[PDB]
C-alpha cells in the first residue's frame, strides 16, 4: 500500500530517551520510515524550546493534503543546518525513535510510504 494508517504515541520532549534517529538527512529518513513500520516510532509536538533539546538531523511529519477514517495525511521531511529535504504542508511534530515512554496522546495519520 502506498499509504499505512498509524496512531503515534506522542511523547514529552524531556521524556525522550533516544533524541534522533542518526546521522546524515538520508540516515535519518531511512530510520523514521523503519520505526513507523515497527511500530517503534514516536511523536514530539514542536513547540518553542523543544528542537534545541533533539538530534539533528530532524525527521519532521508534514501534512501532505486537506483526513480518511480520522488520520491526517502525512509525508517525512528531514533538516540539518537549516535545510530541509522534501517539500510540504504544516509540521504536525518531530518523530524520535520509542523506547517505551509514556505517551500523552496519539496522533492517528496516514503516512505516504
Amino acid at each position: 500500500k502506498t499509504h499505512v494508517q498509524l496512531s503515534l504515541p506522542v511523547l514529552q520532549v524531556r521524556d525522550v530517551l533516544v533524541r534522533g534517529f542518526g546521522d546524515s538527512v538520508e540516515e535519518v529518513l531511512s530510520e523514521a520510515r523503519q520505526h513507523l513500520k515497527d511500530g517503534t516510532c514516536g511523536l514530539v509536538e514542536v513547540e518553542k524550546g523543544v528542537l534545541p533539546q533533539l538530534e539533528q538531523p530532524y525527521v519532521f511529519i508534514k501534512r501532505s493534503d486537506a483526513a480518511p477514517h480520522g488520520h491526517v495525511m502525512v509525508e517525512l521531511v528531514a533538516e540539518l543546518e537549516g535545510i530541509q529535504y522534501g517539500r510540504s504542508g504544516e509540521t504536525l511534530g518531530v518523530l524520535v525513535p520509542h523506547v517505551g515512554e509514556i505517551p500523552v496522546a496519539y496522533r492517528k495519520v496516514l503516512l505516504r510510504k
